[PDB]
């Protein structure tokens, strides 16, 4: 055994000029960084108008479709603090309300929500660096933070400007313990086995490691120097080997803050044992990041000239997209391969045909990415305003003709990530029908005379988001009727028959367009 306490005393010894140099503003942006600063509670409750606290008291949060992860967690903490001056009646009947609670928000509750997210960011630089891969001019938050996370990663980045070097890089190991559901909220519920959960399903075990191939690190990674025993929702301990040139800062009890900017090439992935829990190993060498987006690039033109010819396409069609900046790169690369497959394989060659050369009519995209969707362009460019910017698994934009899915994110009701592609496919079918039935006046076919009426009778029968609206009522319908699953298709036909009608009906209409 080769002494924890020595390695960690060497490696702050090699940065200790480092240390003794950094300025108090250094070290307080050193702090910030580590430890985000959250929004203030009271201050948010004080500013509500009395109208706005009664709404608030009421409402269920997991109802949108459009807040972050984030940003829904905050607010439920935030319902707390306005409950807790209440009755014990009170509080047990706003929360006896909660249990057959799966329906949409009232209108009035959404726009008051979409208002409410501009107010509850917390300052945290990791987290903006992660959400928007590196791109921080995004317009997704406001202009003034915006310039303030700007000057304080460009201060960091010249803080941390020593190597490790040629001495130190292939005598140590990093180690760095990571929740499975912040690379893959999808695979993250279903690798741990259900019968036992000191176990690993072999099964997605195989499925995950199988194109874990590389991987982009766009924040500041903190590793510890010695491995640390995980905790409860810890079952990633990775195992990283620095490169010579990369640039590091000691922290505090044996840490390493890394530069941003890095590729890691993964070496390998093994399940392992550490005190009658099984954790899986993932080992990982930096590499320059610019290699990875080489490997990015290269798959992007293969996947796209595999894709043009099976379509029918010009050679040189820009169609599919890898916006890709996270931690689980190379698997957001391969299941769009796999994504695209199951599209084909469910949906008639001429539809699928006939749709596409209309976003490609329109300078249209497929986008995979591991950013939020609101800052990737195919959004933002067209939606100015913040309380109108969406984070979800997937989103079709018809001003950009563009389906955008993020994989990380895990929808809810989807059984996996092709699901969710059909039914943005589904929005995009409903656009070119809309733009079909008058070619000027282009308008979503679900705001026609006809489908009105048949979601004001049948809107409720199918999934419990179908009853949102009419855009995604046919969307879901869509989805289900294209289900691999036979059951699936068969109950759109027997609990909503006009739907099922109408959508082949402009399934037809469209095959049935030409020259
Ligand atoms: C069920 C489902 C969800 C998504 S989604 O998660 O990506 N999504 C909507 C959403 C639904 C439900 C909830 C919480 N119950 C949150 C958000 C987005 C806005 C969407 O309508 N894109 O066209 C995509 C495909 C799906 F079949
Ligand atoms: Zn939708």
């Amino acid at each position: 055994a080769l002494s924890r306490y020595e390695k960690w005393e060497k490696i702050k010894q090699h940065y200790q000029h480092w240390s003794d140099s950094l300025s108090e503003e250094g070290r307080g942006l050193l702090k910030k960084l580590q430890i985000p600063i959250e929004p203030k509670k009271d201050d948010i409750i004080h500013s509500l108008s009395q109208e706005e606290k009664e709404l608030l008291k009421r409402i269920q949060i997991d109802s949108s479709d459009f807040l972050s992860t984030e940003e829904k967690e905050f607010l439920k903490k935030l319902q707390i603090d306005i409950r807790d001056s209440l009755s014990e009646e009170e509080k047990e009947l706003l929360n006896r309300i909660q249990v057959d609670s799966s329906n949409p928000l009232s209108e009035k509750e959404k726009e008051f929500l979409k208002k409410l997210k501009l107010d509850i960011q917390p300052y945290d630089i990791n987290q903006r660096l992660q959400d928007t891969g590196g791109l921080i001019d995004s317009p997704s938050i406001n202009l003034d933070v915006r310039k303030q996370y700007k000057r304080d990663i460009q201060n960091i980045d010249a803080l941390l400007h020593q190597s490790i070097g040629s001495t130190l890089y292939n005598k140590i190991y990093l180690y760095e313990n990571m929740n499975i559901n912040n690379l893959t909220a999808t695979l993250g519920a279903d690798l741990v086995d259900s019968t036992d959960n000191t176990k690993i399903n072999r099964g997605i075990f195989n499925e995950f490691k199988k194109n874990f191939k590389y991987s982009i690190s766009s924040n500041y990674m903190i590793v510890d120097i010695n491995e640390r025993p995980a905790l409860d929702n810890e079952r990633l301990k990775w195992r990283i080997q620095l490169s010579p040139d990369t640039r590091a800062g000691y922290l505090e009890n044996g840490k390493l803050i890394l530069q941003r900017n890095i590729g890691l090439e993964i070496k390998d992935v093994q399940i392992i044992k550490q005190s009658e829990k099984e954790y899986i190993r993932i080992d990982a060498k930096v590499v320059p990041k610019s290699k990875i987006d080489t490997k990015i690039q290269e798959a992007q033109l293969n996947i796209n000239q595999e894709w043009n010819k099976a379509l029918g396409l010009p050679k040189y069609t820009k169609l599919i997209t890898f916006n890709v900046h996270n931690r689980y790169a190379s698997n957001i690369v391969e299941s769009a391969y796999l994504i695209l497959n199951e599209w084909k394989n469910n949906i008639q060659s001429d539809l699928i045909k006939k749709v596409t050369n209309y976003l490609v009519d329109g300078n249209g995209r497929f986008v995979f990415t591991d950013i939020t969707l609101p800052n990737i362009a195919e959004q933002y460019t067209h939606q100015d305003e913040i309380y109108e910017q969406v984070h979800s698994k997937g989103l079709y934009v018809p001003e950009s003709r563009s389906i955008l899915l993020h994989g990380p994110s895990k929808g809810v009701e989807l059984r996996n990530d092709s699901e969710g592609f059909i039914h943005e496919f589904g929005h995009a079918v409903d656009d070119y029908a809309g733009y079909l039935l008058d070619k000027n006046q282009s308008d979503l076919v679900t705001n026609s005379k006809k489908f009105i009426d048949i979601f004001k009778e049948e809107g409720s029968n199918l999934t419990s988001y179908g009853r949102t609206n009419e855009a995604e009522f046919f969307a879901e319908a869509f989805r289900l009727m294209h289900s691999t699953d036979h059951a699936e298709r068969l109950k759109v036909q027997k609990n909503a028959p006009k739907t099922f009608q109408f959508i082949n009906d402009q399934i037809k209409f469209i095959i049935n367009s030409l020259v």
